[PDB]
């Protein structure tokens, strides 16, 4: 049932409904020779939608907003980018131009500016230290510590017990480290432990790229990360 990378042409966006008012969005993009799927989240808050991460690029994010109008019919009023790389902020400008208020932590906004990437407008307060969590409309934002990047956020949707890991959580099919130039490999297993200790009742865990699972994706990610570190 969950759409897979070979099912989504670059430029099209799938929505997958996880629970009442909780969707993931799935798109695909070419990077360094290969085509990757990429996940974010849509969470209904009454008559508005919160968006978690772009669809990775201006074209995909415009297709995202178009799919939301067709399939859901509620406006996206706020977006959160979970770290500073292009599959999370790429398309912020399309969101801004459509009227979406775009958010990220101060660190993410600074890392995005330094790297040349699109920059969310608004700063998220309360997320500076590992273990910090804040409610943001219908979701909980959690800063687990440095992992895939130093700034990466994870997101929990209480109504549905959905944990979105972003690029800090790998899918089961991913058995090698996914480009770790900006990662903190010594801290990543500890940051994952913080996630486990905070959301032990998670039912549905979504990696940044690929198929959702359970909390077994956290242990898998630690294994992949430690395996890369020892050799
Ligand atoms: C192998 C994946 C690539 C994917 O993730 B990224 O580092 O946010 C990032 C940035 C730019 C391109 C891109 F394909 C990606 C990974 O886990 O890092
Ligand atoms: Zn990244
Ligand atoms: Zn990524």
């Amino acid at each position: 049932a969950y759409p897979t990378v070979s099912e989504i042409p670059v430029g099209e966006v799938r929505l997958y409904q996880i629970a009442d008012g909780v969707w993931s969005h799935i798109a695909t993009q070419s990077f360094d020779g290969a085509v990757y799927p990429s996940n974010g989240l849509i969470v209904r808050d009454g008559d508005e939608l919160l968006l978690i991460d772009t669809a990775w690029g201006a074209k995909n994010t415009a297709a995202l907003l178009a799919e939301i109008e067709k399939q859901i019919g509620l406006p996206v009023t706020r977006a959160v980018s979970t770290h500073f790389h292009d599959d999370r902020v790429g398309g912020v400008d399309v969101l801004r131009a459509a009227g979406v208020a775009t958010y990220a932590s101060p660190s993410t906004r600074r890392l995005a500016e330094v790297e040349g990437n699109e920059i969310p407008t608004h700063s998220l307060e309360g997320l500076s230290s590992s273990g910090d969590a804040v409610r943001f409309g219908p979701v909980e934002l959690f800063y687990p510590g440095a992992a895939h990047s130093t700034d990466n956020l994870v997101v929990y949707v209480p109504s549905a017990s959905v944990l979105y890991g972003g690029c800090a959580i790998y899918e089961l099919s991913r058995t090698s480290a996914g480009n770790v130039a900006d990662a903190d490999l010594a801290e990543w297993p500890t940051s994952i432990e913080r996630i486990q200790q905070h959301y032990p009742e998670a039912q549905f865990v979504i990696p940044g790229h690929g198929l959702p699972g359970g909390l077994d994706l956290l242990k898998h990610t630690t294994n992949v990360v430690k395996a890369h570190t020892n050799a």
